[PDB]
């Protein structure tokens, strides 16, 4: 149980329901990298759908009952046996108490039931972690998963920026989006944002921006404009603008997006080519997208579960094209870092997860 809680001493920067939001950080003295990585788990969009959150994901809207420590998983793992790329970094979980994709700055108030701080939190973290150590840092890699994967397209940037104007500019900040690239494409049955099961995420995260206060990347903001922020939340519209280097993971045929997608799993005709068409969609995005490792797997997130490592593209693992990234950024012979399945169907990568 090795990484250990601290609640932010900043404690206007809070979780939903206003108590202070925190990090967990196991440190690796005389290591030069730290990982922040971004808990993922939806989001919430409404005053009905966050009360419903608070009642059944409590964990995710408040720190009241958050344990004392976590254990490292996967990435996050100091083990070399579990995590062969970054096991000696300095390793932070970032828990997702915002709900808002790591996009919010807005207090709770007056006026606010809730608070929808991620975007402040990430920042806030940064800045008490610059006084452990972080400060001597030669690269902070902020990574996440599903909603933390898209809040590392929404915030490497900033972070960045953050440190370049703090007086760290030596510092090389770069993201690792897992399970966070979305495609804003047509549902295979289609409804109506009619209440949040019926909402598809292009209304609801032009409903969420608002109610959060939600906060993009500037380039991209710049290009889409007030009212359409809600296109920098999807991957393939927010990545061309980012300048930070990104590596993107992400499952060919996710289940987050085949949810959104109303799709739930004999296949006949209709759904065997929509779910074709959604690999193919996929693949088409990642074309240009030079650090990459996208699998033809049903399957949802990667980074920080105990098996990360069995999964391969072509051969070549996830923690060793993060490495070959690594080396990349100081092509490779025999070191890849763009791998993305071509094949068709879920599982026809034989190293899927089996479930
Ligand atoms: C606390 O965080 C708020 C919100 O991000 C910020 O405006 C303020 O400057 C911070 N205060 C301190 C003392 O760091």
């Amino acid at each position: 149980e090795d990484l250990r809680l601290h609640l932010l001493l900043n404690t206007s920067v809070t979780c939903n329901d206003g108590s202070p939001a925190g990090y967990y950080l196991k440190e690796s003295r005389g290591s030069r990298r730290w990982l922040l990585f971004l808990e993922g788990g939806w989001y919430c969009f409404n005053r009905e759908n966050c009360d419903s959150r608070y009642d059944t994901m409590r964990r995710l809207m408040s720190s009241r009952d958050w344990p004392r420590t976590r254990t490292g998983t996967g990435i996050l793992s100091s083990q070399p046996e579990e995590n062969p790329y970054w096991w000696n970094a300095n390793m932070v979980f970032i828990p997702y108490c915002s709900s808002d994709v790591w996009s919010g700055a807005s207090s709770k108030s007056e006026k606010n039931e809730y608070a929808f701080m991620g975007a402040l939190i990430i920042q806030e973290v940064v800045r008490e972690l610059l006084g452990r150590g972080l400060s001597g840092a030669k690269v902070l890699l902020l990574a996440g998963s599903s909603a933390g994967g898209t809040g590392v397209l929404l915030n490497v940037d900033r972070v960045a920026e953050q440190l370049e104007k703090l007086g760290y500019p030596a510092i090389q900040v770069r993201g690792l989006a897992d399970s966070g690239w979305f495609l804003d494409n047509k549902q295979y049955r289609h409804t109506d944002c009619v209440d949040t099961i019926t909402c598809a995420p292009t209304e609801a995260i032009r409903r969420g921006i608002r109610y959060w206060n939600g906060v993009v990347p500037e380039r991209c903001r710049r290009q889409f404009q007030e009212g359409e922020e809600w296109n920098c939340f999807f991957g393939y519209k927010v990545y061309p603008t980012l300048r930070s280097p990104v590596f993107v993971v992400q499952w060919l045929f996710d289940e987050a997006q085949l949810t959104v997608d109303n799709v739930h799993l004999p296949v006949q005709e209709g759904l065997r080519l929509y779910i074709q068409n959604l690999g193919r969609e996929l693949r088409h995005t990642l074309k240009d997208v030079p650090a990459s490792f996208a699998p033809a797997c049903l399957s949802h997130e990667i980074i920080i579960r105990s098996h990360w490592t069995d999964v391969q593209v072509k051969g070549t693992s996830l923690p060793r094209a993060l490495h070959c990234w690594d080396r990349s950024l100081h092509p490779l012979k025999g070191c890849p870092v763009h791998l993305v399945d071509s094949c068709p169907w879920p599982h026809c990568n034989p190293s899927c997860p089996t479930g």
